[PDB]
C-alpha cells in the first residue's frame, strides 16, 4: 500500500511515497511552507518513478 495522495494546499491527490525512496530532501511532495519541494508537480513517469524531484536541499 505505497504511494500517498494529499489534499492540503489544493485538494486533489498530491502523489508521493513513504518507502525508503520517498521523495527527496522534502518529506514528500506537498508544501512545507512555501513553493519549494516538488510537491508532486515534477511530472510523474519521469526519472524512475522515485521521488518527485526534491528541492528543500541542504
Amino acid at each position: 500500500m505505497h504511494l500517498m495522495y494529499t489534499l492540503g494546499p489544493d485538494g486533489k491527490r498530491i502523489y508521493t511515497l513513504k518507502k525508503v525512496t520517498e521523495s527527496g530532501e522534502i518529506t514528500k511532495s506537498a508544501h512545507p511552507a512555501r513553493f519549494s519541494p516538488d510537491d508532486k508537480y515534477s511530472r510523474q513517469r519521469v526519472t524512475l518513478k522515485k521521488r518527485f524531484g526534491l528541492v528543500p536541499g541542504q
